[PDB]
């Protein structure tokens, strides 16, 4: 409990921005169900990592990194990214997931709005309160957590799921970059939720649009398989990071996105 310890929308609470006094550091500052926020802080503290949005401090409030450029959830619904931009997205993405499933640790909620951007074009990943720390002894879930339209269908259907949950996840989020919204997004949760368990792996709109290489990418994201669903270390090896652009290349993106939602 107290054993560890304005840009703000309604949301689940609210979010303020500050400066560090002594270094000038940039900081923006979070101010239910606390149980869920011990288990948030204490996932947060221990895994840091360049590619996850870093814990700072906590006081209910906590302090964390400042990124300037929004979340990727505006870039997607206000502008077009090519191949490049979202293969860089998808790398910055796996990077974090590697590091987070070699700690045994599920993220469980990864979607664009949990995805932030730096004015350098830093891709982080935020948003742990749906953390599931995972063991040797204990190394699967059923619980249905996550937000509908970017759960696995294992998920769903309240199977043993484990870290590959994720990889589900970033291949929605991977059409998320190429139509604006996930499937089904029309639908509500509840009908989602019948139809990813009942259709299983999602049909893209114009598939002709994409090159074999991000099909094949999206396919070893969005296999029903677990065993055939790539893991976060195999997709980085993949052919599609190859053609990735480098991360300046999202500050144009980013400068659209804040022109659209101005
Ligand atoms: O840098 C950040 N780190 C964060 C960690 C968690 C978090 N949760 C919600 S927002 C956030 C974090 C940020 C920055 N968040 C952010 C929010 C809005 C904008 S903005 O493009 O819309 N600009 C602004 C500025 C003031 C008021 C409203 N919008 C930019 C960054």
């Amino acid at each position: 409990l107290r054993s560890i310890v304005k840009i703000g929308q309604g949301a689940s609470g609210t979010v303020y921005t500050a400066m560090d006094v002594a270094t000038g550091q940039e900081v923006a500052i979070k101010q239910p169900k606390k149980e869920l926020i011990i288990n948030e802080i204490l996932v947060m503290r221990e895994n840091k990592n360049p590619n996850i949005v870093n814990y700072l401090d906590s006081y209910l409030w906590v302090v964390m990194e400042y990124l300037a450029g929004g979340s990727l959830t505006d870039v997607v619904t206000e502008t077009c990214m090519d191949e490049g931009q979202i293969a860089a997205v998808c790398r910055e993405c796996l990077q974090a997931l590697e590091f987070l499933h070699s700690n045994q640790v599920i993220h469980r909620n990864i979607k664009s709005d949990n995805i932030l951007l730096g004015m350098d074009g830093s891709v982080k990943l935020t948003d742990f309160g749906f953390c599931a720390q995972i063991t040797p002894e204990q190394s699967k879930r059923s619980t249905m957590v996550g937000t509908p339209y970017w759960m696995a269908p294992e998920v769903v259907t309240r199977k043993a799921y484990g870290p590959k949950v994720d990889i589900w996840s970033l291949g929605i989020m991977a059409i998320e970059m190429i139509e604006g919204e996930p499937p089904y997004l029309n639908e509500n949760p509840l009908r989602a939720l019948y139809l990813i368990a009942t259709n299983g792996t999602p049909e893209l709109q114009n598939p002709e649009k994409l090159s074999a290489i991000f099909r094949d990418f999206l396919n070893r994201c969005l296999e029903m398989d677990v065993e055939k669903r790539g893991s976060a270390k195999e997709l980085l090896q993949h052919q599609f990071l190859k053609i990735a652009k480098p991360l300046s290349s999202l500050t144009p993106l980013i400068a659209a996105a804040k022109e659209a939602t101005k």
